[PDB]
């Protein structure tokens, strides 16, 4: 693949939670091969596995090649099997439902400063118990849902919620050789105001409470680490999630 990650994964032993939240700092990271790039943060919450593979998503994104230009935009995305044949961004295809236009699917966001203004893209997704339809919504707005009607594994509640970056490197160099920003584009060690954080990393149990859970209940995926990488910088308040870096330049030189 040419996708990296920097990334983190709640597993639960079964497919009951109820929802997931996550407040994203916005950013706009530079996409060095913008033709066919793109670099974005979001939450990814699902069931099942393979083919059965369930996905509701929502994050920012930077993707030139989809949206026509580089500033970080809401996106959605889902499937029901696997990205085989199933599942679309925004409201390309019939899926979401958007019930509440006050915010726009696919608007840009206000990116942060280094060391200056942190914006947050604030997101609380809510499975309905009655239905099983999951909705939206932004900085406590409603926007709509992904309803059950599309979905056959994720219709009862996930079993995995992931948050973090992701870039996607079209020049094949899997990821490992490109100065394609992931959040920020600054290594997490960074931290606030210069590195890009997830924060309300919180789950819904299958009893229904909100859950937190600590640093240590989340499986880490950075396979590219020395150009995008995460720190988990648990306060007291809460844990942060602080993710991304610049990409690793081309220098490489080797011959025998
Ligand atoms: C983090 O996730 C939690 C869990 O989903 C979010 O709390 C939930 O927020 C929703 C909508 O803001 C609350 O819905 C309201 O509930 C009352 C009943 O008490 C209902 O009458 C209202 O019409 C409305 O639907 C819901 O109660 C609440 N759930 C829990 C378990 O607290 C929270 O908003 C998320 N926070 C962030 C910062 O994303
Ligand atoms: C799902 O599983 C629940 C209990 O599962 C275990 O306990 C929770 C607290 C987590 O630690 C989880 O990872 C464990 O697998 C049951 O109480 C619940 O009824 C189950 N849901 C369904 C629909 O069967
Ligand atoms: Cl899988
Ligand atoms: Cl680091």
């Amino acid at each position: 693949t040419n996708h990296q990650y920097a990334v983190i994964a709640y597993f639960y032993g079964n497919a009951s939670l109820q929802g997931a939240n996550a407040t994203i700092n916005i950013w706009e990271p530079n996409l060095k091969n913008p033709n066919g790039d793109f670099s974005l943060t979001q939450i990814w919450i699902s069931a099942g596995s393979g083919s059965s593979l369930n996905t509701i998503e929502a994050g920012w994104q930077v993707y030139p090649g989809r949206t026509g230009d580089s500033q970080p935009r809401f996106f959605i995305y889902w499937t029901a099997d696997g990205y085989t044949s199933t599942g679309c961004y925004d409201l390309t295809c019939p899926g979401f439902v958007q019930t509440n236009n006050y915010y726009a699917i696919g608007m840009a966001l206000q990116p942060s400063v280094y060391g200056g203004q942190q914006y947050e893209l604030n997101e609380s997704i809510q499975r309905d118990p009655a239905t099983g339809n999951w909705w939206l919504y932004l900085w406590g707005t409603v926007v709509g849902y992904w309803p059950a009607s599309i979905y056959n594994s994720i219709t009862n509640g996930a079993d995995t919620v992931e948050w973090g970056g992701e870039i996607y490197d079209s020049s094949g160099t899997g990821g490992f050789h490109t100065t394609t920003q992931m959040g920020s584009g600054h290594f997490p060690t960074e931290g606030y105001g210069k590195a890009s954080y997830v924060r309300d990393l919180q789950v819904v149990d299958t009893y229904g409470n909100v859950i937190s859970p600590t640093a240590n209940s989340f499986q880490g995926i950075a396979p590219a680490p020395n150009c995008y990488n995460y720190q988990f910088q648990q306060g007291s308040s809460e844990l942060y999630l602080f993710y991304g870096g610049p990409g690793c330049q081309a220098i490489a030189h080797h011959h025998h």
